[PDB]
């Protein structure tokens, strides 16, 4: 490796490590509203007095507690890509300080990571876009019960949701980088174990 690549190479671990910092701190966010709106849910049903109003409010109450779980489930996911991110990076400095010296150990333990890591992000990108379909419906289930009785917390409750929604779009995009880093790192590293072929 020439210190262009290793640096080539460094750079992308660390924008893709600043990147999962990133998306971890979306994800809190994401929780910290979600748990608020959960209150506000909680809080409009016990006042509806409307029974199609309190039967809509406390079926989506049973939702919101499943989108909570889901979210810390995508705080153990991040967690699990950081620690695999560390590993390909050791894999990477593998090759550069081997040079010649590499085998197809090298290559083949580099790849199983960066896929690990590409399926993890699969996995994010379905259940981020899945919680984005589901906040969706809601609203548009909302948007019906608004007014009258209920309306100004409806209101409130209907605000926060488009709010929740341009963050759950902003960690798709997140995550959509990621993926982008993965294919970058794999064409950095196939020109550091590029070489070990045409020995
Ligand atoms: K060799």
């Amino acid at each position: 490796a020439s210190p262009e690549l290793r640096q080539e190479f460094q750079q992308l671990i660390q924008e893709f490590q600043q990147l999962l910092q990133e998306i971890q701190q979306l994800i809190r966010e994401l929780l910290k509203i979600k748990l608020q709106i959960i209150k506000q849910l909680r809080e409009a049903s016990e006042k509806a007095r409307n029974p199609e109003k309190k039967s809509v409010l406390q079926k989506q109450l049973e939702l919101e507690e499943k989108q909570i779980e889901l979210l810390e489930t995508l705080q153990q996911t991040a967690q699990e890509a950081q620690q695999l991110l560390q590993e390909l990076q050791q894999t990477g400095q593998e090759l550069w300080q081997l040079g010649g010296s590499g085998g197809p150990e090298l290559r083949q333990k580099f790849q199983q990571l960066a896929q690990k890591i590409q399926q993890l992000l699969q996995k994010f990108q379905q259940l981020v876009a899945k919680q984005l379909e589901d906040e969706e419906k809601f609203i548009e289930l909302l948007e019906t019960i608004l007014g009258g009785s209920g309306g100004d917390e409806l209101r409130e409750l209907l605000k926060g949701k488009l709010q929740v929604i341009k963050q759950q779009r902003e960690l798709l995009q997140l995550v959509q980088k990621a993926q982008q880093l993965v294919q970058k790192l794999q064409q950095t590293g196939q020109k550091l174990w590029e070489n070990l072929y045409f020995q």
